[PDB]
Order: C-alpha cells, then structure tokens, then sequence
C-alpha cells in the first residue's frame, strides 16, 4: 500500500533484512555483494533522484542534460555503496520498527527502526525519512539517518564547496570515486 509509509517501511524492512539474515556467507565471501541486496530490496522504496535532488541543490538547474544524466547515474551508485556499508552490520539481529502514527497532511515522515543488539548491548537507530508526492498520494524513501549519519547531507559541507571550486562534474567525479570504495566489515 504505497500511500502508508509505515506499510512501506515494514515490508522494505522485512525484505531487506531477511536477505541479509539469510545471505551472510555469501556476504562473507564478498563484501561488495551487499550492494546488490541494497539494489534489489531497498532501492525500489527509495526516490533516487528527489535525493540526488537534495544534494546538488541550487546547481541542479544549470546543469546541462548530459551533466544531469552522468550525475544521477554516479549517485544511484553511492547509494548503493552508502547504504550497502551502513547496513553491513546487520546480520540477522531482531529489529523493531516504529508505529504507525496520524498522517494528516504530512508531506514527511521519519520511521525508526530499531536494530537489536542479542546480547543487551544498546540498539542502533536507522531513521528513514519518508516523503509523501502530493499529487498521486504515494510515499517513497529518500535518506537513512544511521545514528546521526545521513547518507545524504553529512558531507554536505564537502560537496558543497566542491561543487562550487568544480561545478557537477566534480561532485559527479566524487561521487563515483567514493562508490569504487570496497565495502568492509
Ligand atoms: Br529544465
Ligand atoms: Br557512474
Ligand atoms: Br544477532
Ligand atoms: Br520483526
Ligand atoms: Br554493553
Ligand atoms: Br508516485
């Protein structure tokens, strides 16, 4: 049901993390595998481009096509790295997720979803933000706050002189180069 968030969270929840439960050994064997979990289960929940969007802020609009394209191409990759690396420290842990709460006209919502430490170690926070299109009603992921690490605004200084001293291109050439970084545990 993609006009509840919470219905959405739940079952990208379930998904993502059984696969992770489940595919340890292959993870084990190669780290980088957790991109490909990351692309398959949680990416179809999560607006790549209103993120990208996010990002690249004001220069986003004089940006030539082509400088666009070669943009959103190299940040759907770092998401895939971003999310791959926050998530390799889940490995089949109880997780909670927060309850369902009033809508109203909200247009966005964070969703906590606790990760369990088995032995009574304190919990790690993933909050996922939720944003809602107005027109079509239907909500769509666009960040993961890893206990206070946003895979979208904590090198936002970084990125931003850059794109200043370097315009897109050298966000995108960033971009890329932080995503051929090997996932590690
Ligand atoms: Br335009
Ligand atoms: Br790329
Ligand atoms: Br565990
Ligand atoms: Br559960
Ligand atoms: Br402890
Ligand atoms: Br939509």
């Amino acid at each position: 049901d993609q006009t509840n968030p919470y219905k959405l969270m739940d079952e990208a929840a379930q998904k993502t993390f059984d696969r992770l439960k489940n595919e340890q050994p292959q993870i084990r064997a190669n780290p980088d595998y957790l991109r490909t979990i990351v692309d398959q289960e949680l990416l179809p929940y999560v607006q790549v481009k209103y993120a990208g969007a996010l990002v690249l802020g004001q220069y986003y609009k004089s940006a030539t096509p082509a400088q666009r394209e070669a943009y959103f191409a190299a940040f759907r990759e770092y998401l895939k790295q971003a999310y791959g690396q926050a998530l390799a420290m889940y490995h089949g842990q109880t997780y909670q997720i927060a309850p369902e709460q009033p809508l109203g006209d909200k247009t966005i919502v964070p969703i906590r979803v606790t990760i369990i430490d088995p032995n009574g170690r304190p919990p790690v926070r993933l909050d996922f933000q939720w944003r809602k299109n107005s027109q079509t009603g239907n909500w769509q992921a666009y960040d993961m706050i890893a206990e206070g690490v946003s895979m979208i605004t904590t090198k936002q200084n970084e990125w931003g002189t850059l794109l200043r001293t370097k315009g897109i291109d050298g966000l995108t050439a960033q971009l890329k180069s932080i995503s051929q970084q090997k996932i590690t545990l």
